[PDB]
């Protein structure tokens, strides 16, 4: 029995009611999909009492480009003859980075969150089911009311350097009707219904309808240009799918960015809105039956990374995460407020300063989880709830996590992984 270190894939669990943080024993991530190359997971949708994740083809790690002397090589000319790259993206030498196989997408479904025995799927209409920014790795897989899942690809991997590892399919859509185990004979090109343009992540509103935060120009790896928003109804059009961008929304060159993960509320979607240097911030609500987006809560700080609500007993309250950028430091406050459409908010008092997070998750409107990346270091988190005063308080436990690339919640778990190194026996 041979030891030797392989790529895997790591899954962290914090429980929510139990306030306890597991991690699960590693998966093999060498030749998940059966072509030889590692895979990180995109996404952790919650549907049909199943978990969802897109995933992502990575290349061959080195273990992958020896194994069996180069079975797995397609391209040998793509092996990487000596160790380079930068941040994330960064290889050693015998890597061949990025998938061999960009024109096609899978989806593993998991019965539950010990994550065993998965239902592996693939489409060859679409490309992989992520969008990408820096190290992490955006949802693009969701579900309308109707527990249909809608498998949504950018074609990110069509800014690739080499021909053969670029892909040619359009940015795209296909499906997987409730509790069917495999993709039905839905497809929707959204080039072509959105003037030649593709996105950077997207999320569910309500109903089939869902939003898609758009590119002005071509895709690209930092996300230039991802400042237009459009509401993209599933079955709309005889159910080929209905794409309309968003009136009323700031000028596409007057936008630096949006906040993130949009809150969802009566049918409406809200999200923040930064704009490009007196401008400050502010909360738009998104009405995706009019496609018609109106200006509300004006934040008074840098930019806004976080929109939901907490409750306790009678108390309850929106919250708002606000940035507060100094040329020598990044602070964040967590603000209260009564609404999300009039008004303002500021820090300096009903705030609570924390440190900046990553990625910010609520759990229903019961508690608020804060996930910050380190690099190749590990992650942390900590967490906030309403008191029985309804003020804004800390959860008592902090945890120190794996890295992670992707996020989502199952059950009672918030769900956090990424591709790692480690040990496999064989
Ligand atoms: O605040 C953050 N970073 C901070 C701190 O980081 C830094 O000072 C530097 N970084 C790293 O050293 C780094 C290191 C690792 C790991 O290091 C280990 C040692 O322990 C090695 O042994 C491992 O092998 C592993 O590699 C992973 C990372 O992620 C890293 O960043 C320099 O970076 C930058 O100056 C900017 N960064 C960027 O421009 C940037 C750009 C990309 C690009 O993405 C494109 C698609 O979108 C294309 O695909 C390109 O191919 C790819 O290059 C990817 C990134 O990851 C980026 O950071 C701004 O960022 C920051 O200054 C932060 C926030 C959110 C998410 C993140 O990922 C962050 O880093
Ligand atoms: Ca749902
Ligand atoms: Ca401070
Ligand atoms: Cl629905
Ligand atoms: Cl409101
Ligand atoms: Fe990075």
């Amino acid at each position: 029995e041979t030891q030797s270190v392989q790529k895997g894939i790591a899954i962290t669990y914090l429980h929510v009611t139990d306030q306890i943080m597991k991690n699960r024993d590693v998966i093999r991530g060498e030749n998940f999909l059966g072509n030889g190359e590692y895979v990180t997971f995109a996404g952790i949708l919650e549907a049909n009492n199943k978990i969802y994740t897109a995933p992502i083809p990575m290349g061959l790690s080195v273990y992958g480009s020896a194994f069996e002397d180069g079975k797995w090589v397609k391209y040998p000319e793509l092996v990487k003859t000596e160790d380079g790259g930068s941040n994330s993206s960064s290889y050693e030498k015998g890597e061949l980075q990025w998938t061999q196989y960009p024109n096609e997408a899978w989806v593993a479904i998991y019965n539950d969150e010990n994550f065993n025995n998965p239902t592996l799927i693939r489409t060859d209409k679409i490309s992989y089911a992520c969008g990408r920014m820096r190290s992490q790795y955006y949802q693009t897989i969701w579900a309308a009311d109707n527990g249909d899942v809608y498998v949504f690809s950018p074609s990110y991997a069509k800014i690739m350097d080499a021909d053969v590892q670029k892909t040619n399919l359009p940015a795209g859509v296909v499906r997987i009707k409730a509790g069917a185990t495999d993709f039905d004979s839905y497809y929707c090109n959204l080039e072509e219904l959105s003037g030649g343009k593709s996105f950077l992540r997207c999320w569910h509103i309500t109903g089939d309808y869902f939003l898609l935060q758009m590119y002005t120009g071509e895709i690209n790896s930092r996300g230039t240009g991802a400042t237009r928003m459009a509401v993209f109804k599933a079955t709309g059009n005889g159910d080929k799918g209905e794409l309309y961008y968003v009136d009323g929304l700031p000028e596409p060159d007057r936008i630096s960015s949006f906040s993130g993960t949009p809150f969802c509320e009566n049918g409406v979607a809200y999200v923040g809105v930064i704009p490009i240097t007196t401008n400050h911030p502010a909360i738009y609500k998104i009405d995706p039956v009019t496609h018609t987006a109106t200006k509300g809560l004006t934040v008074n700080a840098t930019g806004i990374t976080a929109i939901g609500r907490l409750a306790k007993d009678s108390h309850s309250t929106y919250v708002v995460s606000a940035t507060v950028t100094s040329a020598n430091s990044t602070a964040n406050y967590l603000l209260a407020t009564s609404t999300l459409e009039s008004g303002s908010v500021t820090p300096g008092n009903n705030g609570f300063e924390t440190a900046t997070g990553t990625a910010w998750i609520f759990y229903k409107d019961q508690y608020l989880y804060r996930l910050q990346y380190n690099q190749g270091n590990e992650g942390v988190t900590t967490a906030y709830e309403l008191n029985t005063n309804g003020g804004i308080a800390k959860r008592s436990n902090e945890y120190t996590i794996t890295r992670f690339t992707t996020y989502g919640i199952f059950g009672e778990n918030i769900i956090s992984s990424s591709a790692v190194d480690a040990t496999f026996t064989d």
